[PDB]
């Protein structure tokens, strides 16, 4: 049976296109792309219809990662369709509860990512007013803690 993970952020432009990505490499290299939907969102309007940061391009081409993605906002069916719905941060996660309470057959398990880290590295911040070396740690905590979430749900 297929599953479904959905992750978020603020903005979708800078951690969860990142988390979607590297996500979306490790599925296909282990040949079993078939068994998962994948996609990002964002708990806010201020990016709609955008592509990632330049810095998360070029930080996911360091990797050899490539993203399609445009930002877009999380909606009420997303809580219903989606198995898991993996967030960044604490002020994420208060915003995704919230929002599913007012949705009435909420079927998503809703945790943050780094809960998943076997370093315990667990909040994965915001660095839209930082630099690359903080797009670079993002990128790692994603590579972790996707790893570790594979292992346990696959
Ligand atoms: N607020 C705050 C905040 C506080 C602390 C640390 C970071 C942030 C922070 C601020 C941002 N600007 C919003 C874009 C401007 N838009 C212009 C178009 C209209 C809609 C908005 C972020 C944007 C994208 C992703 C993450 C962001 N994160
Ligand atoms: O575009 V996000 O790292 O709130």
């Amino acid at each position: 049976v297929t599953k479904s993970v959905l992750f978020v952020c603020l903005g979708n432009i800078c951690r969860s296109p990142i988390a979607e990505a590297v996500f979306r490499k490790l599925v296909t290299d282990q040949n079993i792309s078939d068994n998962w939907v994948i996609d990002s969102g964002a708990v806010s309007d201020y990016e709609v219809g955008r592509s990632p940061d330049p810095r998360a391009v070029s930080c996911l081409r360091n990797h050899g990662i490539n993203t399609a993605h445009k930002a877009r906002q999380v909606t009420k069916e997303d809580f219903v369709t989606f198995d898991y719905i993996l967030c960044m941060d604490e002020s994420n996660l208060r915003d995704l509860n919230r929002k599913s309470n007012q949705v009435k057959n909420c079927r998503a398990k809703i945790e943050l990512l780094g809960s998943y880290d076997p370093q315990k590295q667990l909040i994965i911040e915001d660095p839209y007013y930082g630099n690359d070396a903080d797009f670079e740690t993002v990128y790692q905590q994603c590579v972790r803690c996707c790893r570790a979430f594979l292992e346990k749900v696959r």
